[PDB]
């Protein structure tokens, strides 16, 4: 093994022996391509012109009105298919093609990343099959028509408990013996090793052009740089290239669900404890056994959370909160008023964060930057709902 | 009335005494403003950070494997918002917020011009109204939702038949009395003059970015830019920088509906005769009276067509073609598909019409450039239904 599969005590590859191969030949794979230029020369290609970056960097001036806030949100919402996850996608489809793969192999719980790699793999031309929770598949008719339609496989799981976990398992028991034709393009910066690193390279831009146009913008790095953490990809993409800018604010938030109180959450990071999960070492929600987790959210509905951000949060260097169903589904509303753009729910929560640092210090002077991880049509129908039954219509 | 209000013998300002004030005011307003550079400034500062511009230009290989074409796609699908509409409502905010205008008033028949109005007045801060037909106001909740989300008020329009005509004349009625403090924003480039002009010069920078785009990457202007065509829009948007270029073809897509020999469609520039209509005088759909259009997609659903596309084509600088129901259906499933994307129901029609001119000559050296007016999430619904009656789910 070329890296290190660690980041602390935190990650690692804790995987049937089967899998080995397959995980070591494609971190291989990835490093060479990595330094390849040429590589790097089409991820480039692809990222600019069918994904569209970069992406803008706006100035909400309107939410910020009567405080010393200056707020700026990373559009990740205006990248082609609506959030950040297609970077990642297109990497790893690339990469795969690289190995001489012929197949996708991944797993969605409401069909984000499902849409993705069906997407990534229409472009690319890889044969696509994504596993998904039964129950999560009638919940998720659109999504499934759109993989259909840009032509991948669904394969509905009805083992276990028929949800992502299950899905999840299934995509892995497929990809242990089928990894010689068959990449399988991970959902997030978590799993075993290289998955984490991988997804930090392939999303690692969006922290990037934030610094540059920020400069370019403000003359000035921002205080903090926040964004909403599930298994950690679009967060670590934010970060990478601000964990060395030291004075640079590195904030992470968690889901609190119901209330970090209640069980009914996400934020295994501050309230959990560390053991192995989807062959990774990190923190995460058990029972005494694994727990369940819980968002208005379905991107932030993860049990745990990335190696690197469990590690990040030891060190210190990266602080990482919560705010819950009511403070994001504020947050979302507030921007839909305001700026006249609709978060995705996931990022809500990180937006939901910032008002909050800005309406108890209306005179502190800060700078910053929201990763907003997607666009937020696809909740509406849940925002409907609730906003109904609370008897608000 | 400083400017022409005619293209040829089509155009004019065929409206009530009482809104030619609030009509050639707004033209002035415009003229002012057009030769401010600090108008301009602040425009593009808002179609740079916050609509995301420019907008790619994408190389459709896997589409035209196996053919002498090259065809490329301007993603105006990947504009916030979703579609081109969001050009000129930005510009329209900006100049009503420097008129002094305190209130946007503006009409949708399935809320695509709705929620770009609402989005445009949230940001540039202007409380905004939208008339919208009974009928539509029912067959479409999610838009109606949208707008409301980014606090405009849609007004319900019971008279008459209920829908887009209807909402469209209480808008004029509303205006007529009000032009004092608000800004009527037409949703495209038709109606009175100075509307089928202001709307061209605020959304020909998709026509400038594509020539420049298209250069940088080809060395070479399009053999021809095809585009879908309702009111005209987005079609008079990507045309304008080329009119010029005299050996680029400029080919305008609508909508075949059933068949254009069935009557139900809406190409009426081909098929139809000049009348009066919206305070223009154009082509248009009539009994012996105004009649009725149609199309699986509901942006290209106009009885009529913009003044200078009239024009543009008696004087034959611009070609206007038929695409019908399933073409554009078919067109709609073959991107999705291959290139991972999906297109809205109205550009399906352009980007049909494109495939037609290569799968009859695949081996003719064609340079072709489609003009993505919007993504096509918010039509699966659509799709699947159909494809759900004709029964192959
Ligand atoms: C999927 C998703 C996420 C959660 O994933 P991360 O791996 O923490 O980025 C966040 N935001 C959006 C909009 C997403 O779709
Ligand atoms: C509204 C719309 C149109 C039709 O309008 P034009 O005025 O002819 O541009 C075309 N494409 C999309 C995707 C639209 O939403």
């Amino acid at each position: 093994t070329l890296l290190n599969p660690y980041f602390g005590e935190f990650g690692g590859m804790y995987v049937p022996q089967i899998l080995m191969p397959a995980l070591r030949q494609l971190e291989e794979a990835f490093v060479s391509a990595q330094k390849d230029p040429e590589f790097q020369a089409q991820f480039n290609d692809l990222l600019k012109n069918y994904a569209g970056r970069p992406t803008a960097l706006t100035k909400c001036q309107n939410i910020t009105a009567g405080t010393n806030t200056t707020l700026y949100l990373k559009r990740e919402d205006l990248l082609h298919g609506g959030a950040h996850k297609t970077n990642q996608v297109l990497g790893q489809a690339l990469l795969a093609k690289r190995m001489g793969k012929t197949e996708i192999i991944a797993e969605t719980g409401a069909g984000q990343h499902g849409v993705a790699s069906a997407l990534a793999s229409a472009l690319l031309g890889l044969k696509c099959r994504i596993y998904m929770g039964a129950k999560d598949v009638e919940r998720q008719s659109p999504n499934v028509f759109r993989m259909r339609l840009m032509g991948a496989e669904v394969i509905p799981v009805h083992s276990g408990s028929a949800t992502l976990k299950d899905a999840c398992n299934e995509a892995l028991r497929d990809w242990s013996g089928s990894y010689e034709t068959a990449h399988y393009m991970l959902g997030t910066a978590a799993g075993p090793h290289p998955y984490p690193t991988i997804v930090r390279e392939f999303q690692r831009m969006i922290g990037e052009e934030t610094k540059a146009q920020i400069l370019e913008r403000e003359g000035r790095l921002p205080d903090a740089v926040i964004a909403c953490v599930g298994g950690g990809s679009n967060a670590i993409g934010m970060f990478a290239d601000f964990i060395n800018e030291t004075n640079v604010g590195l904030i992470g938030v968690e889901p609190g669900g119901h209330g970090i109180e209640t069980g009914e959450h996400g934020a295994p990071l501050k309230h959990g404890r560390v053991g192995i999960y989807f062959g990774m070492k990190a923190p995460m929600m058990q029972t005494e056994q694994i727990e369940e987790s819980y968002s208005i959210s379905a991107g932030l509905d993860f049990p745990s959370v990335g190696p690197q951000h469990a590690y990040l949060n030891s060190t210190g260097r990266a602080d990482y909160v919560s705010i819950t169903d009511d403070e994001a589904l504020e947050a979302f509303k507030t921007l839909c008023l305001h700026e006249g753009i609709i978060p995705a729910l996931e990022s809500s929560h990180a937006l939901a964060h910032a008002l909050k640092m800005m309406r108890e210090n209306p005179d502190k002077e800060q700078l910053l930057v929201v990763n907003l991880s997607g666009r937020g049509d696809k909740d509406i129908f849940t925002v409907h709902d609730i906003l109904k039954a609370r008897g608000e219509i």
